């Protein structure tokens, strides 16, 4: 009721634009929409789930949460919409770039080997931030990330926003050794995934591991065998890489120790080498 109150929004005040999809998720779709008091432009995840007196309050305590990871680089909840007809709708604010890995393999759009460690850099501060609230991903990926107007990235796909979006269950390609072998997941867990997505920012979004097997990937793993370094990435962050990949994830560097560091590499790029989709990669599922 009364404390709850900062989250919920009233069903008069959404518009939800039916016939016009953006995603489609596990546990519903996410469309455009319109949020009121003016015209604020939203997308609005539909739950099919929903119907518990328990739940319908549960998701109401992700939604409390979700409002205080407020930080530049994490999306962001507007609010839940508590609707007595049927669903209720998660409304998020809207991403006008879309998600990170689509925006890079985008082959209209030249950015430089600044730009993609800038888009790094801005992952590593929002996971920095979780981390320091004790919450751990699991699911970090460059496309479960956003990109806003001002080219701003957020950190998503968590919360009441959770689900698997791409064209199996597991993400396998970005779950660190030990999440492979145990299925637990701890921030240097996540630290790993963030190595795999800087490779992607540094191939322009191609598939991890392309030649290898979803099932063989531990065994590949625990060969020797880690992601080569891509033609446009430079050394000093092949390295940052390599050690998110450490098999011991007491080595790993902390979310801290990788804002630092991916700093003091940005700090020297000005724009000057532009980055363009490597042979090998490209058109690959
Ligand atoms: C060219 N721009 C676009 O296509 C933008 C689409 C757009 C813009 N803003 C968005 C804001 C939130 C959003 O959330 C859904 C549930 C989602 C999706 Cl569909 C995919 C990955 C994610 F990490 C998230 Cl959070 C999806 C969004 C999608
Ligand atoms: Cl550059």
């Amino acid at each position: 009721v009364q404390a709850v109150q900062h989250v919920v929004i009233g069903p008069s005040s959404l518009i939800v634009h039916f016939n016009e999809v953006i995603g489609r998720g596990h546990f519903g779709c996410v469309y455009h929409g319109t949020l009121l008091d003016k015209k604020i432009h939203c997308a609005v995840k539909s739950l099919n789930r929903i119907t518990d007196i328990g739940e319908v309050s549960q998701f109401l305590t992700e939604g409390i949460i979700m409002k205080d990871f407020s930080h530049p680089n994490v999306l962001s909840l507007l609010g839940i919409c508590l609707r007595s007809e049927g669903s209720p709708l998660v409304v998020l604010p809207y991403m006008k770039h879309g998600d990170l890995r689509n925006f890079i393999r985008n082959e209209t759009h030249n950015p430089t080997v600044k730009d993609l460690i800038g888009f790094g850099l801005q992952v590593a501060k929002g996971m920095k931030f979780l981390a320091s609230k004790k919450f751990v991903h699991r699911d970090l990926a460059a496309r479960n990330c956003m990109l806003d107007e001002k080219f701003t990235v957020k950190v998503a796909d968590f919360g009441l926003a959770r689900d698997m979006y791409d064209k199996a269950k597991l993400p396998v390609k970005w779950m660190a050794l030990e999440s492979l072998q145990t299925q637990k997941f701890t921030t240097k867990s996540d630290v790993w995934s963030f190595g795999v997505l800087l490779w992607e920012l540094m191939t322009r979004g191609a598939p991890p591991y392309p030649d290898v097997n979803t099932f063989d990937i531990t065994v590949y793993l625990l060969q020797g065998r880690r992601l080569l370094q891509p033609e446009y990435c430079p050394d000093p962050l092949y390295e940052v890489m390599l050690k998110c990949w450490h098999p011991k994830a007491e080595m790993r560097p902390s979310f801290s120790e990788l804002v630092s560091r991916i700093s003091a590499i940005f700090s020297t790029f000005i724009g000057e080498h532009y980055v363009h989709v490597n042979a090998t990669y490209v058109n690959v599922k």
